[PDB]
Protein backbone atom coordinates (compact mmCIF):
# COMPACT_ATOMS: atom_id res chain seq x y z
CA UNK A 1 0.00 0.00 0.00
CA UNK A 2 2.59 2.51 1.15
CA UNK A 3 -0.30 4.73 2.18
CA UNK A 4 -1.20 5.95 -1.29
CA UNK A 5 -4.46 6.04 -3.21
CA UNK A 6 -5.57 9.60 -3.84
CA UNK A 7 -9.31 9.87 -3.29
CA UNK A 8 -9.94 11.55 0.04
CA UNK A 9 -9.02 8.85 2.54
CA UNK A 10 -8.62 10.17 6.06
CA UNK A 11 -9.32 8.74 9.49
CA UNK A 12 -12.65 10.52 9.22
CA UNK A 13 -13.65 10.42 5.57
CA UNK A 14 -11.51 12.88 3.65
CA UNK A 15 -8.01 13.64 2.41
CA UNK A 16 -4.90 14.45 4.42
CA UNK A 17 -5.31 18.12 3.57
CA UNK A 18 -9.00 17.70 4.26
CA UNK A 19 -8.20 15.93 7.50
CA UNK A 20 -8.57 19.32 9.19
CA UNK A 21 -12.00 19.49 7.61
CA UNK A 22 -13.09 16.17 9.07
CA UNK A 23 -13.85 18.04 12.28
CA UNK A 24 -14.11 21.52 10.81
CA UNK A 25 -17.17 20.50 8.84
CA UNK A 26 -19.02 23.52 10.17
CA UNK A 27 -21.51 20.93 11.37
CA UNK A 28 -22.24 18.54 14.21
CA UNK A 29 -19.57 16.34 12.66
CA UNK A 30 -16.86 18.10 14.64
CA UNK A 31 -15.67 21.40 16.06
CA UNK A 32 -11.90 21.15 16.26
ZN1 LIG B 1 -9.09 13.71 8.63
Amino acid sequence: MATTMEQEICAHSMTFEECPKCSALQYRNGFY
